């Protein structure tokens, strides 16, 4: 045959494929999400996401220092409470479930980079990201406590304040309270495209949120590509430090669009979802495991992520699978 | 707060999300694969994809008219094969397998849009896409046993021709040969953007591929997506009538780059490890299968693909859960 | 003051701006430059360039497996001629220098990545890079000779013949004469953008270039940035493998400016007299080496090469300081 | 051969290549950074940069007329203090050495025009850029002091403040502050992308800055490309009059992308450490300096900066080499 | 007022203006257009063009030195015909006027730029640029024409064939007609964007060309913006080395689009009509011609020509205000 | 020969052209400058622009009624004062020639569109554009005068208040001024981007504006098409209506660059140094002025242009050359 292009000719061999693999994926790409349950004695499965548990906080100093040995940079809490309310105020208070989580991981590890998940339907009786109203979730009256929340996990030594209520103006309200509070230098990791997926089934179960009903009037339709970019670039207008997409497995088509449209850093959440579907084929023998989540993790890189938060994370760490 | 912009307010209720959704899914959008084996009698569960099975060809009459009758229109081939050598020479045989497949179904359901699996790793003694020689599979071999195929699944009555080997230059090949037999109008599904995927397994154990080895000296690097783009704009060039990119799930960055770069028609395929990763964490109580599923395939319409190959498919049409 | 944006937030600690670094480098990206010099028996030091020495073709065995053990993927052949005359032939001898240097290479590490620089300066009596004639450098029959020493670098083993004489076609001369050969498979790294410039002193002292005048006649304009795209996008139309930029530390906007403009992967070649600057200013106490190694090869990288050709590189394999 | 396209053609003669020329250097492109010492008798040479002295304050008025005799249209200054104190108050002092450098400038030659470098490493006793503080230089005591050294040296006769700090809205602290004053005609020549360079180690010894740690919780990541476009536009946005990229040298892919995201005019710094490695180089016989200078700077003007800063000025000023 | 933005602040000075010049022009992006007229022996003055002058051939060599002793680079070669016949035959006589100007150029200059205008509008008795026929002037009979003409002032020395014919496919004709003569190396610089414009009459006073009617059956619309770009990028398909704009003076909008949209160098050609508009203004004291000529001449620079054609060009030389 | 594409087949006939042709020009693209010098008898001829006149203030009415029965839709008027003083005061006074200029004019004619010339250098002694300073112009001083005077000729009935002064905020200075006054519906024309040209001498003795410098310090460099682009985006920002280009003769680069940054109006400006140029070769005879008239004016419109400020419009009109 004549042809002067030939693709396979720099897939020849493992040397060739090697030096022009155009992704790279490291350790330093990965967030790990932690969950936390106070005033408990044992860790807990998480059914829905094997391999997973919930941490006691009693435990919490020795996992901090165990997931900083194995080379995890950073790490995103997620408080499961016994002392859930209508507005979910335990997350403001200065010595609340969420400032706690955050003071034990950066007095246990200085150098750990605590990101602070921040919201309420971890907290709140009805399990909704916010105050409730004969309307739905409040929008401004969420925002009021979300500005306090930041403010006592900004105190607690939180290093990231990351909304994840999908409240409009939350980044706003976030920055104005941190500010003014003293803490211009604390900054900000925006779930700025948050859709209302049907992959947090897990995390739910694992962060033991209470809701019932659905979060399709905050958190925005997983179909609308447009809006997706809007979301982002009204949060880095906000003054996020950055921002994220989340799901991030199947919308990578967003990701590469953001990544095009901001000079940002951006975030995206392998969710439990995903590590749920991926544990499950692997314990069916259908595929194997990490042969899938290294390539799954590297296609989130390839599509324009900065930042992975993946369940996954400490295993590839210990098993020193990425370095 | 004071906020002009409040994305929340068109999500306040389901008729405005319903209003402002800016993608849509369709039965038309999808194209189901099916397994046919030919000398077996009773149809075969493939164990790593829950619900597929392996058609017998003595049956493929009455599945293509259920097929038809649930409202698919079209279908992709693929068979099972008790006739392998090391060329694979049964795909080219103007009465084999891949000939007989189109036949049945184009002679049962004329209006059915049949698309022809065209590669050779299904008959081939060894289980590589191709002719096999001291360098590894020959392109240019393969290319030639390629356009001989072609010309007897038209014959047979494809309505396209897909190559799937992964071979430079194989829309070339393909299209001179169809011409060449008087078959100007048989169209070309080329799998242009192929990965070297892990997630093929599934598919493997329904198709009986023979491979010990990989398919990394042809299939492409999952991280590549300038390589990618380049894939598919050379197959343009060669005068595919539709590209694609396989997988499609963990490669949504791609298909919107691609979409951006053509104006030629996109097909995504939701491969076999997205539909067993989906498949077993339902089972496992992980996920709603059918929230997850519409999900999914929705994500993959709204970063630009036109068409989707996915197994979902007759079980979507038959509950009338697309139309 | 009042700032809702402060970048200084995502550099307050090295964990921080080891999270947010947008660039990495790795020993992957690197190719090492290697001077192989004929009947000689002591490496010789190249005074230009402290640490370099050219290596003698009876130890070429011996280096070649300890560069390999450095963890060094690929080299680029240079050699030093004791048989030049006025076409430069012995580089198209089947057994000539040029041929023996990938011969040996290939033979000592089969998986090694073999460069052979295609040019003839070395190997001439006038020191010009092919053919001169009352004209100049005579670009066509300069054209001839490098496809024949392509066939039998090649025939050797060579990986990529890499053209290095800057005449007009060279691209397409090689492909052409290697396909016809029967090495269609073998690629073909061009210095497609290769400037006129006053950098390559060390290089010729090292390679014993034996030139008076200059090249300026082919080699391109040192000012000229449309030009030097339109060089590589030429060499892509004629069926190049990869693309390169040469010098590379003082073009990185050409790197760029390329980068937007091809799918293909893109060289930069750190040249002999980067190299003699940083080591230079390094003895002189001025300037911290190994920072301003890492510093210069992590800029190329950020500008958009693929690969780097360094002289640095087996030291900083040896040295553990990339992996 | 056939070729209907030959870049050759218009390199044949120095009266073509001439004539095609797409860049050009001049005189006017240059700006010159000079050192002055306080309190101090005869000129000092630095090690570091060969041919270069720190100017006895005493001889300044005599050197800025040699300077401007030569041709050289405007100086950036440098003060190396007898006065160092822990927030370097002799820089925002009326009569401190920064304003007495611009006004012996002004002074001596009118139409010179004088860049005053605003910073404080330079006058502090720890060497770092600003207020120090249990957290590190603290941003905004830095901007309340850069505002007060502004008012001074532009009182002091300065033509551009050109701060060098690091800090977040320091444009806007000296735009406010000049404003006020009064001098809303003085200019703003803002080190807008200024990294954390390992380059800088000449300078320090030069202008005698007594840094012991480093300057990355506020100099950028040397590795960050989309960072770097971002903190030169968030000074275009606050006033800034001209913006910079420092380094220049290895950084030629920031100014290029630099130059294609604003209207405004951007400086590029070639620094100490350049120069350094082109000097010993220089020495060491190793290139030829002239050649290796004047393609260095082409490259920088090629890239697309509108001025660049060069320790080499006077010499190209004074030996006719740039007119 | 408050205002942060002041342009006005880089306008104070002559020096500052001088520093943010972003345009420069130079003697050598000059080319000048030579009137030579044979059997004659008196310069004789162009009244439409002041100051300008047919030279006698005789006298050629005599000023071919004196316009390289001024500096100028390269001129354009225009002669006036004593041997006008119906097609124009003396301009492809191996010893017409055309073939002799180039001849005495090169043997008295030989480093002289010497283009030879490319047509037959001079040389013909009904001054068209090419073969009248029924139909009007005949394309390709002209083509024929053109490249036997290309030959042999190529074969007198004419560094660069101008076709100014405005005929369809002139440059691949010309290209064609050299290369098989074995002058490949000879450099086309088309008239490729030349309007119908009314701006010529000087010019054919000047010239001698015999016209009655007007060139709008070849020569373009003014009028077509659109058509202007595509008809230079056809010329760039065909091979030309330098494309061009004529007029230039009330076309800049059109040089800047097509600066835009190729890489290869642009000419722009000051026509006759902007010379007298200039020479005439200036002698009834309506403006300075120096300001004038220099603004004018700086404009076509600032809209991205590479070379401007100018009768200004060796005043401007002589009296030193070019350099 | 082959050619598949012949530009010259839409070329043929005058019919055909006429079809094709891209750019159209009429009458309503027109305002035409008119000066009316108070306190006097006759009509004075302005040497420099043969064909213009300064009309006496006491035949404006019947000039204005003249201009406007030949169709001629605007005018923008400039005064000859003979009450020159030190700010120019006599153009803000309620019943100043300016004032009076727009009140005679939309007083004779109700429909007739007037644009006053809103500037000082008609009515200062020193002939600059505004209040003098030690300094020079200064700009604040004379931002508060061109407010008042926009809201005396807004009050006098003026349409648009066309800022000339070059000064920095002067469209926001008289958007704020006329807003507060009651004239929010009065309209902005600004000469966005003023060149500081050598071509104003003509219009300068036709409006008798005093100055013995120049105004290098306001109106902006020639040669800086990026700062040109700046200078009229800060005006849209600034709320002008309509923007402009000035000179736009030798400018053509500028409009079209401005036409693709901007969804606003254009104007250009003809000024009167290309009506001299034009008049001047005219009389000479050496070109013909309606031909040259029509071709410049049709370039502006191809540019993007969308008014055209003209000193030929009247006569255009009246010889019914343009309807
Ligand atoms: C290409 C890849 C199959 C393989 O490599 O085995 C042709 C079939 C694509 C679908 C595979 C799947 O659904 O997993
Ligand atoms: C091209 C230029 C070499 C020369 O002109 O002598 C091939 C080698 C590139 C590397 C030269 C260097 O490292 O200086
Ligand atoms: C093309 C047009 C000449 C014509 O049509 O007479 C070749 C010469 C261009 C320069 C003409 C001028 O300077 O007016
Ligand atoms: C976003 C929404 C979670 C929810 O329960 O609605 C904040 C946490 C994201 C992680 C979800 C996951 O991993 O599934
Ligand atoms: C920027 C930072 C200098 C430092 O010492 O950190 C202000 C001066 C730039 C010149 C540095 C050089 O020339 O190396
Ligand atoms: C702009 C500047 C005129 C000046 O005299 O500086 C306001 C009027 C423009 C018309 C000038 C002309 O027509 O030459
Ligand atoms: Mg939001
Ligand atoms: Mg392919
Ligand atoms: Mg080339
Ligand atoms: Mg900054
Ligand atoms: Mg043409
Ligand atoms: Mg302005
Ligand atoms: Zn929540
Ligand atoms: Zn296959
Ligand atoms: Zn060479
Ligand atoms: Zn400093
Ligand atoms: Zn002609
Ligand atoms: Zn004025």
């Amino acid at each position: 045959t004549d042809l002067i292009q030939r693709p396979r000719r720099l897939r020849k061999s493992p040397a060739l494929r090697a030096m022009f693999e155009e992704t790279t994926l490291s350790l330093n790409d990965l967030v790990l999400p932690i969950f936390v349950e106070e005033e408990i004695d044992d860790y807990k499965a998480v059914e829905a996401m094997p391999g997973v548990m919930r941490i006691p906080e009693k435990h919490l100093a020795r996992e901090i220092e165990r997931i900083a040995n194995a080379g995890i940079r950073s790490v995103m809490t997620f408080g499961i409470s016994h002392h859930t309310d209508e507005t979910g105020s335990d997350a403001w208070r200065e010595d609340g479930l969420v400032a706690r989580m955050s003071r034990i991981c950066k007095q246990t590890v200085p150098e750990m980079i605590v990101m602070s998940d921040t919201c309420f339907c971890e907290y709140t009786s009805h399990g909704h990201c916010g105050v409730l109203c004969e309307h739905g979730v409040d929008n401004d009256a969420t925002l009021e406590n979300l500005g306090k929340q930041a403010v006592v996990a900004a105190a607690a030594g939180a290093d990231f304040i990351a909304p994840s209520a999908a409240m409009d103006g939350q980044v706003q309200a976030i920055r104005q309270a941190l500010d003014a509070a003293g803490f211009k230098d604390t900054a900000i990791m925006s779930y700025s495209t948050k859709f209302a997926s049907s992959f947090y089934g897990p995390f739910r179960e694992a962060a033991g949120s209470a809701l019932k009903g659905d979060r399709k009037s905050y958190q925005m339709n997983p179909m609308n590509r447009r809006e997706a970019i809007r979301e982002s670039l009204l949060d880095e207008a906000q003054g996020a430090d950055c921002l994220m997409v989340k799901p991030a497995g199947a919308y990578l088509d967003i990701v590469r669009e953001l990544r095009e449209r901001t000079e940002l850093p951006i975030g995206a959440y392998q969710v439990s979802g995903e590590y749920a579907m991926i544990k499950f084929a692997a314990l069916a023998g259908a595929i194997d495991e990490e042969k899938v989540v290294l390539e799954s993790l590297g296609s989130i890189k390839r599509a324009g992520a900065d930042l992975i938060f993946s369940y996954f994370a400490l295993d590839l760490a210990e098993k020193k699978i990425l370095r």
